[PDB]
DNA sequence: AAAACTATGCATGCTCTACTGCTTCTGATCTAGTCGACC
């Protein structure tokens, strides 16, 4: 039940962010994914266990996709 | 010496106050099921 955390449970809630759509009266929804990913590193400094940024890896072949799936 | 008045004990009924047993109401507990929302 991440849907409803229990107080006695040892595990806690974590937020893995993979997009930003607005920062300081600047609308990022019409921008490219590259620029939003770049901006996402200038909003918060992640602290493991509570808030994090999902890692994206560059790839330009099908074999890379298959290796990641495996 | 005989008769009338009064005292005390006892029977009698009725009324009132504790104790035991049956029935019903409430509280507490457990078990089973439903719903919100996600995925």
């Amino acid at each position: 039940d991440i849907k409803r955390m229990v107080e006695d449970s040892d595990l806690q809630t974590c937020y893995c962010v993979f997009d930003v759509l607005m920062v300081n009266n600047k609308k990022l929804g019409h921008e490219t994914l590259r620029k939003r990913y770049e901006i996402l590193s200038s909003i918060f400094t992640p602290i493991p266990g509570r808030i994090e940024i999902v890692q994206k890896t560059q790839a330009h072949t099908k074999n890379e996709v298959i290796d990641a799936l495996n």
